[PDB]
């Protein structure tokens, strides 16, 4: 099956992260595509900026409620409000992460619970709270990860584990939704080093490869999600899905339900 | 090289979770090759217990420290202590996990919570609280894991999330230590369904798959860590460490490094 924007026209999205970087493009992409948009991050004028723009661009409505993903309550809360706003829901994305800097992990074990809580806990906070919605409307929920979620690099260990988290939980939760015959997609997305002023200001005298454009990442993203598949990998070299990939993984994946009492499902 | 139950003979380990399972298998295995232990679980008359047995079957010393690695000030003040205890620390071996029943994901935030608070956060507060000490022995740390913190399975969602969340950090902390030439080991061990009195009644009725003996598995993990292996891999299939061994990660992990400033290690 090949992707139309038709597909996204009219459609009911949430989009954390979104008052800049990857979450603001998918915004903007979005709005292109003619779909009702919910918006989210902690800046008020910030997202107020998007919907804009959002609405400017071709959006059907364009709404947003400012907040921390550090609050599981607000994170609940959003996700009932942003689907009353719209009368439903088509696709969720879950892109927002807590800020953190490249450093030799030394002791910092309240940033390990804020990376914990903002990057992987508020992700399921939301998933549950917007499953009953997508259920209805044979929805989809995109996982914003990286190759830090994957793979292993040094001075971003408490990142890496929150990626690594989501991959773990998500995929349980796919492989669960199709055994029960819910028809509720789940993409994981997962990233190489993008064009975003936060990522490129965080690397700059640390680490030297090319980042890839930020439009480009947000397109595939969204056209990803909108087709249905597990896993999407945006980077600048074609071995990555390749050497990432983990057939081995999808193999014991496949094999290991024969174990499982059918009756529980 | 070859393992030889001499290289534990007076050293200095500490066993989390060593009230029962495999745990408590460690903790006798130790003692048996003559190693100083210091073991942690809730049950202070359980841990009595086997601190008995211990001395019984030959440890050099042997004490326990009673509480919840559910409270990060204990999970830190236990390493302080059992390193005063010892005077000094060879090898750190987390192993607890809280209480999970296998369930289809519906809701349980709290749940969640627990789970990454206990099973994944503790680890990384005593693995900081133990380098030091490490550091100085040039140690060795052993981070209980299973084929759910490498694969995804049904009913395991929060459980396969601190899994994969522990791989995440700790291969950035053993590629750290590698890179600024410390000579401290990461033994990540993962281990298949093992016949505790614990998982043997979770799985009934559930799981119809065999489970290997928790005597051997508690000596693969103590001899593969001596060995100071990155993964150890203990289940039935000779298959599980071709399947989950993921070299196209190992390959990437290895060039990506290229891109890093050398100046910063
Ligand atoms: N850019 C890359 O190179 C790269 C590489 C691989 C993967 N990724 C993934 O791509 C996604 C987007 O990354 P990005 O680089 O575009 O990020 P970014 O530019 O820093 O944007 C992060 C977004 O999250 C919001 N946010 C931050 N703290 C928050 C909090 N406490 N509660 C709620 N929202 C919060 C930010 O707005 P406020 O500050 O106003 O709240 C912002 O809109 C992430 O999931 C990231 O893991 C990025
Ligand atoms: N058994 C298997 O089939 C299997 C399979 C794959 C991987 N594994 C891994 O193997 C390791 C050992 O598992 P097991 O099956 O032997 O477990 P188990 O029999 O349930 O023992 C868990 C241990 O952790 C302690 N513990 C529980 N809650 C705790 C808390 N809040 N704070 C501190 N300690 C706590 C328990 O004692 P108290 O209740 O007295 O505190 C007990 O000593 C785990 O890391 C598990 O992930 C096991
Ligand atoms: C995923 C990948 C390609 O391996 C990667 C490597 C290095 C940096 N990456 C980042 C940023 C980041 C992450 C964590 C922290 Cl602590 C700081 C900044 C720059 C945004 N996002 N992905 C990556
Ligand atoms: C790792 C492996 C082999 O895929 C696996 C499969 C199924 C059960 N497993 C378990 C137990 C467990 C785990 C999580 C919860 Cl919620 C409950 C009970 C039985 C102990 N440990 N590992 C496994
Ligand atoms: C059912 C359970 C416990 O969740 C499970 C998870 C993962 C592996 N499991 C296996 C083995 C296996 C299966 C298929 C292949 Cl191709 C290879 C190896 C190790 C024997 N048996 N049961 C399981
Ligand atoms: C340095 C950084 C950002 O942490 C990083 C992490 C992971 C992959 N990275 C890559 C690519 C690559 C490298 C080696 C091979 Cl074999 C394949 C593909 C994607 C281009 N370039 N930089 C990185």
């Amino acid at each position: 099956e090949e992707f139309r924007p038709e597909m996204l026209q009219g459609k009911k999205v949430i989009v954390t992260g979104a008052s800049k970087g990857i979450g603001r493009e998918m915004a903007y992409h979005l709005s292109k595509m003619g779909a009702h948009v919910v918006l989210t991050a902690r800046s008020e004028e910030g997202l107020q900026k998007v919907v804009s723009r959002c609405l400017e661009l071709g959006a059907a409505s364009a709404h947003y409620i400012a907040g921390t993903m550090e609050d599981m309550t607000f994170a609940e809360q959003f996700i009932v409000k942003a689907g009353k706003l719209m009368g439903g829901l088509d696709m969720l994305i879950l892109n927002h992460i807590t800020q953190t800097s490249l450093s030799l992990f030394h002791d910092d074990i309240h940033s390990v619970r804020r990376v914990m809580e903002v990057n992987f806990l508020s992700y399921v906070v939301m998933s549950t709270a917007a499953l009953p919605m997508l259920k209805q409307s044979n929805g989809s929920i995109a996982v914003i990860s990286s190759l830090a979620g994957k793979m292993t690099q040094p001075m971003i260990a408490p990142y890496s584990a929150s990626k690594f988290a989501l991959d773990g939980f998500f995929s349980t939760i796919r492989t669960e939704l199709y055994i029960t015959k819910v028809n509720v997609s789940i993409t994981l997305c997962v990233l190489g080093l993008i064009d975003t002023e936060t990522a490129m200001k965080e690397i700059s005298g640390i680490i030297n490869a090319q980042a890839s454009p930020k439009e480009e990442c947000a397109l595939e993203i969204i056209k990803g999600t909108a087709l249905r598949k597990s896993e999407v990998y945006y980077d600048k070299s074609p071995l990555t899905p390749i050497l990432l990939g983990n057939p081995g993984r999808k193999i014991m994946e496949f094999f290991s339900l024969r174990y499982y009492n059918k009756d529980m499902f």
